[PDB]
């Protein structure tokens, strides 16, 4: 059923900060999620070169941006790589803590939160805006999986009941009571615009 | 022995680009080459999480820049995942194809030569500064190859009868003439500390 495990002291730590640190410009989170997304895509489009019949669990390679008033979440779904549960685990994980220790390193320098994305723990950026972050994944070589925090130093990995999504990812950011700005199609077109202009894949922003 | 292919002509037509186009800000070369060392560098040490006798042909995860004011050259050494025969052909490619097209649409749009590593395809800033490139990679999973373009539309591959790496990639920069500043100490130390200064690995300025 649900597993429960604790984050490494550093990946806690670095959460706490983004949760408690004073810091305005928390808009960035965006450009963040959507710059793995096109990781991933990029990932299962360099696979699928080789090997055509990764693309059978969908062929269309994109991201749609699913504001939600109603739950108050903005949901990221790509057609990504996907993540198998050791990817879930294991990836973020041993390889953020470098990335991790280097970024509060260059804080204490007189760095900003905006730069988190070049140590490779951009993803954690996600909690300057949610409370909550639930991640569904299916990966070509695993069974479908949901990953969620609150932060509090602790995740949940379950197997997906759910409705399957043939290959990708999908983050819902259930949002902050105060950062609903980020469900207000105005909003999310400007920083779409501002940010990721040049992602070389459709971005698809859903209206309610 | 020695094997030429034809450039994919989105390519052919980048490479003609870089190498016509008035740009005075060559420097951008060494963070694009070097931001890809790092990259190859997280996928060897990714694939190491679970299986550790990847590290066998090396353990040390570093990047050296080696200057040779003799032979005109600046070589960039990393020991990331490196490149199969497969990838220095197969890859750069239909990946670049893509990046290519978004990024010459996106110059005639206004945008500068500089944000060309949005696009995946920073390495051609190597044609900035040098005439010719030549690449020595070794991967895991198969034997030491040697890459070589002085653009023209075409490159060469063939199998390398040199010294051996272990694993990793060596980027050698046959600079042109009026290009030798790029083997001078301090403006490689200026350029690193100016684009490169987070990059989560040893960086080696070699001194002659
Ligand atoms: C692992 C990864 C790292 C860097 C870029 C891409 C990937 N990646 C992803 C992927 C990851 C994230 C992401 O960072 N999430 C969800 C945070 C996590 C929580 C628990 C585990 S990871 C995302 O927002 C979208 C994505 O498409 N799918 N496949 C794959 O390789
Ligand atoms: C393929 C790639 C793309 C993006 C980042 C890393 C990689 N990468 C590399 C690697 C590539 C380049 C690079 O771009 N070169 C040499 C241009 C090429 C010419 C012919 C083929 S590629 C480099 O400067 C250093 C590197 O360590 N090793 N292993 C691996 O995966």
């Amino acid at each position: 059923e649900v597993e429960t495990f604790a984050f490494q002291a550093e990946i806690a730590q670095l959460m706490s900060l983004i949760i408690n640190t004073f810091y305005s410009n928390k808009e960035i989170f965006l450009r963040e999620l959507i710059s793995n997304s096109s990781d991933a895509l990029d990932k299962i489009r360099y696979e699928s070169l080789t090997d055509p019949s990764k693309l059978d669990s969908g062929k269309e390679l994109h991201i749609n941006l699913i504001p939600n008033k109603q739950d108050r979440t903005l949901t990221i779904v790509d057609t990504g790589i996907g993540m198998t549960k050791a990817d879930l685990i294991n990836n973020l994980g041993t390889i953020a803590k470098s990335g991790t220790k280097a970024f509060m390193e260059a804080l204490q320098a007189g760095a900003d939160i905006s730069m988190i994305g070049q140590f490779g723990v951009g993803f954690y950026s996600a909690y300057l805006v949610a409370e909550k972050v639930t991640v569904i994944t299916k990966h070509n070589d695993d069974e479908q999986y949901a990953w969620e925090s609150s932060a509090g130093g602790s995740f949940t990995v379950r197997t997906d009941t759910g409705e399957p999504m043939g290959r990708g990812t999908k983050v819902i950011l259930h949002l902050k009571e105060d950062q609903t700005e980020y469900l207000e199609e105005r909003r999310i077109k400007e920083i779409v615009k501002k940010h990721s202009q040049f992602i070389g894949y459709p971005i698809t922003l859903f209206v309610e």
